[PDB]
């Protein structure tokens, strides 16, 4: 069966969000996360308190600001997300080496993935896709996979006027999961969230989320992020 699904946020009225979050009457087994950009981590740790809710910081490569983070409070992070590779110029090893440093300083990372509508249209989803995570595995060892999640994001639906459908979504996400059983192990595949960070709404996360190789999602900070986690069943 599958592993604990993970609902996840990432930021990009938070207060409003938050009460509305807090409010929320969850009946299953899911991890939610908030992911923060830096100045609104103390905000969101004090005001969020529903148990089920973790807090996450996003993007830090610096392993004394690894550690602040974790004296903090926050033990959870997200990693590669995709304009950190588009735009900001993190290559796959940056990623890779941020995600292993995350990992020993005792976070939960959720590590993105994902490629862009010209990479896709050149046939190169997999070589793309599975290149970034082979990065990331050559920096960890077989426990640490404990530790982290990755998040697919079909970067050639994001702003490009492309849709994905929930059979692509599977594709994406079942050709990670067989490289990851070969590659690891099957017992860390079986185990290993593999979250949808495409575009996710009320009308088809569920339908997402029926997916085989779907674990959860990486998601906006919005009111329809109640409707995504309780689409993870």
């Amino acid at each position: 069966s599958k592993p604990q699904p993970i609902a996840a946020a990432n930021w990009k009225s938070l207060s409003e969000l938050i009460d509305l979050f807090n409010s929320t009457s969850i009946n299953h087994d899911v991890q939610c996360v908030v992911a923060s950009t830096f100045v609104h981590l103390a905000m969101t740790k004090e005001r969020l308190s529903h148990p089920k809710f973790v807090i996450a910081a996003q993007n830090a490569g610096n392993a004394d600001a690894l550690a602040s983070l974790k004296d903090f409070g926050v033990n959870w992070i997200v990693l590669g997300h995709s304009e950190r590779r588009w735009y900001y110029g993190e290559t796959n090893e940056i990623v890779a080496d941020k995600v292993a440093a995350a990992v020993a300083s005792g976070f939960m990372v959720i590590a993105c993935i994902g490629e862009t509508l010209q990479e896709r249209e050149s046939g190169r989803t997999a070589v793309v896709v599975l290149t970034q995570i082979a990065a990331i595995a050559k920096k960890l060892k077989k426990a640490d996979w404990a530790k982290v999640v990755i998040a697919y994001e079909p970067v050639w639906a994001i702003g490009t006027g492309k849709v994905a459908t929930p059979q692509q979504a599977q594709e994406a996400h079942a050709l990670i999961r067989s490289w990851v059983s070969s590659k690891i192990g099957a017992d860390v595949a079986g185990e290993l969230r593999i979250l949808y960070g495409g575009s996710v709404n009320g009308k088809n996360a569920r339908t997402l989320y029926q997916q085989r190789d779907v674990n959860g999602f990486l998601a906006g900070l919005k009111p329809e992020f109640v409707d995504i986690i309780k689409a993870t069943q």
